């Protein structure tokens, strides 16, 4: 719950830029950025949010939201019904380029990354002291 | 399950937001602070040492400390070891008392990092 040294916050640093480098072949072939990503994996998963429900699932608050579905909405993936964010046929047929199940796969990805056992090492250790 | 992921990613931006002042007025980016944060804790450390307490490899580490050499707050010299320079120790003082000893501890109260650590708790 308190965190006593800064090594829980370089490993949170360490982790979350290790994700990003072993999705950064894939975004690059996608055309988006890693956020841009996250909120389609939510969207894939079930299609016709609210901004709200978005928001809730990425822990994310609308002001952080609102500028990659502009920009989501710009590149043809995505449009914006009043608050309802739904795919558009081709942000749908986007899903077939990263896999075949991404938004099921996504973390799993990423569950060997030694980076992150670093990280939960670092909680651990939080704990124990 | 990919609440873990967006816990991570939602608890590093919080983070980023949470600094963005103060490292617009020491002209740094979130990553260069670290390094200067374990410099700050203790000098003169090689570089491998710094990538180990930072858990990042020579490869990323390598650019970061190129752009604190160009703001002339740490020299390199040959293992390689970086040292502050006085510009470097001067520093430390406009990030405010103890930057090395409340960065951390200033985000134990983060929303963010309280979500991101209760998934943790079940690997």
């Amino acid at each position: 719950l308190l965190q006593l040294d800064n090594q829980l916050c370089f490993a949170l640093y360490s982790a979350n830029l290790a994700m990003h480098k072993l999705y950064r072949g894939l975004l690059k072939a996608l055309d988006l950025t890693y956020p841009q990503y996250l909120v389609m994996l939510v969207l894939w998963e079930t299609d016709e949010r609210s901004v709200s429900e978005i928001g809730e699932r990425l822990y994310l608050d609308s002001a952080t939201l609102t500028p990659l579905l502009k920009r989501l909405q710009a590149a043809g993936l995505v449009t914006r019904t009043r608050v309802i964010i739904a795919l558009t046929e081709t942000g749908r047929a986007l899903r077939s380029k990263a896999g075949a199940v991404p938004e099921q796969v996504f973390c799993a990805s990423a569950s060997s990354l030694d980076e992150l056992r670093q990280l939960k090492q670092e909680l651990e250790k939080l704990r124990s002291s």
